[PDB]
């Protein structure tokens, strides 16, 4: 019973890639799972570090953000990803 509290909401998008926008109210613990479709990859990331960059990349904890934003390359990808934060 320790898990993460993260929501994943759509966030600013351009055209050939998007971002989404994901708040937390931990942050000092990030240990989030992003399960991404197996083809975007995050192209950059803000407001904290992320670690990988295809398939499963966690978030770190760099200085005090809850809210990071981060981008997905689509070339096909049309599924938003989503922020994990549970124990099971």
């Amino acid at each position: 019973t320790g898990s993460c509290s993260v929501s994943a909401v759509r966030g600013e998008e351009w055209a050939d890639r998007f971002n989404v926008t994901y708040s937390v109210s931990g942050s000092s613990s990030w240990v989030v799972t992003l399960g991404l479709n197996g083809g975007q990859s995050v192209q950059s990331s803000w407001n904290a570090a992320l670690t990988g960059s295809s398939g499963t990349v966690t978030a770190r904890p760099n200085g005090s953000g809850n809210s990071f934003g981060v981008t997905f390359y689509k070339n096909g990808s049309s599924a938003t990803p989503g922020a994990t934060c549970a124990t099971g």
